[PDB]
């Protein structure tokens, strides 16, 4: 489990989860929050569909550094619950409010308290606290939960999120950790402009997403025989079902495959390292325009394409690995309506060429790179169900629970058919 993250956690990190949380192992999701924080100190929207694997992103650090974290709610039975869970964890925590103050303050200013749960409507009395805080302990993490209530144009807006604006201006350097249980790109936007994140890293994790089909297919190597499966004749030229994205492992595999395509006098584009930021801006117009049906593209594309009508990702090659993999089926059926995912994979694929990796001088990130490639070569060599595979990596245990529905079916993935 800790094999497949990058950088692994180091020994005193699993040492520290396992004595205060009870947790054997992080999460992927879990790992990209947590590490980023401590390390990078880097703002974070982490969209979570529910509070299963949720607690322990903002929880962990300050614990783990024995600093001080804030958790910024207006949940205040789950806050309650959350205080009780971290007392009886023997992490020293509390609740502070105009009615708690007198009991806690002495102690949080003096650094008894690893976490603090503060109501917005509290925190924009109190920056004064927050800088004083800073100042003499270290803040390690503000989380603002229900952050979406920040949002106007959200179903649940609160005027005491208004002011959490200021924690930026009060704090600059203390990541914020922006959770939410919405999807919508609209939010999310909503949520790093009226909390002023800096480059926040996005993760969107807790969702089944049973619209995406998975299949894994084994390529001939021909590309007009490997594509022609997915293609419809019109009068005028072969199109795909609906908007469509293939991933290709290079530059000039995409340059290939979309030169066959144009054969076909398919609506479709060229995306890469190396192209004009002008034409990458149009063809990203055009295909959410729908201008353009197909994009043949690398690694590269898809950050913020915010497309909720993808029918179809493609990986024309073996996908790099599992993570980057998981980042680009993501990006399919956003609108909820039926998606398919295939893989057209061949041995002789790039990210299955173990030479390459076997030629890196760094030991640490070479067992990884060969640990990741292998776990990649064991999702699409199998016989059992593609959708509990990812899950089963990426996801909390409780997803799967959920799942067990869209899970057997003839809709689920072709080992499932
Ligand atoms: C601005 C920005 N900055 C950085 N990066 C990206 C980016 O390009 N991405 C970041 C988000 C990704 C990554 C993960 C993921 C994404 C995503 O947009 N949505 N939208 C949903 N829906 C929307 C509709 O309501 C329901 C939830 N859910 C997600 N998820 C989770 C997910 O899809 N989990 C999953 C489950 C099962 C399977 C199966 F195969 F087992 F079935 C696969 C997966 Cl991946 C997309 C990439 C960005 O836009
Ligand atoms: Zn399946």
């Amino acid at each position: 489990d800790k094999d497949f993250l990058w950088p692994a956690p180091n020994e005193e990190q699993v040492t520290c989860l396992k004595m205060y949380f009870g947790h054997s192992s992080f999460k992927p999701v879990q790992w990209k929050v947590i590490h980023s924080v401590l390390e990078e100190r880097r703002d974070n929207v982490a969209v979570m569909a529910t509070g299963y694997g949720k607690s322990l992103c903002f929880q962990y650090p300050p614990v783990y550094v024995g600093k001080i974290g804030l958790v910024i709610s207006p949940l205040i039975s789950l806050m309650e619950d959350q205080v009780l869970q971290l007392k009886m964890s023997n992490i020293p925590a509390c609740f502070l409010g105009s009615a708690q103050s007198e009991n806690v303050l002495t102690d949080i200013k003096l650094g008894k308290y690893r976490i603090v749960y503060v109501t917005p409507e509290y925190c924009s009395g109190n920056m004064g606290l927050l800088q004083q805080l800073e100042a003499d302990i270290g803040i390690t993490l503000i989380a603002v939960d229900e952050a979406h209530c920040i949002s106007e144009w959200g179903h649940d807006f609160r005027d005491s999120f208004r002011k959490l604006g200021s924690l930026k201006t009060a704090l600059p350097m203390v990541p914020i950790v922006a959770l939410t249980a919405t999807a919508s790109s609209s939010i999310r936007e909503d949520i790093v402009r009226c909390l002023n994140l800096r480059n926040p890293q996005i993760t969107c994790t807790g969702f089944d997403r049973p619209n995406l089909y998975l299949e894994v297919r084994r390529k001939t190597g021909n590309i007009l025989q490997d594509l022609q499966p997915f293609l419809v004749k019109t009068s005028s030229h072969w199109e795909f079902e609906g908007p469509t994205i293939i991933y290709c492992p290079s530059r000039k595999m995409t340059q290939q495959v979309t030169g066959e395509l144009r054969k076909l006098n398919l609506s479709c584009g060229t995306y890469h390292a190396g192209m004009s930021f002008s034409t990458r801006k149009d063809i990203h117009h055009r295909f959410v325009r729908d201008e353009i049906q197909c994009v043949i593209a690398t690694i590269a594309f898809g950050m913020g394409i915010n497309k909720a009508d993808i029918r179809q990702v493609i990986h024309y090659g073996a996908p790099k690995d599992m993570e980057s993999y998981y980042q680009e089926i993501g990006r399919a059926g956003r609108d909820g309506l039926q998606s398919s995912c295939h893989v057209l994979w061949a041995p002789a694929d790039i990210n299955l060429n173990r030479h390459l990796l076997t030629e890196i001088r760094n030991e640490k990130f070479r067992l990884y790179k060969l640990k990741m490639m292998a776990k990649m070569e064991k999702y699409l060599h199998s016989s059992r169900c593609r959708r509990q595979i990812i899950l089963s990596h990426f996801e909390d245990k409780q997803v799967q629970k959920a799942s067990l529905g869209i899970m057997g079916t003839e809709k689920c993935c072709d080992n499932c058919r």
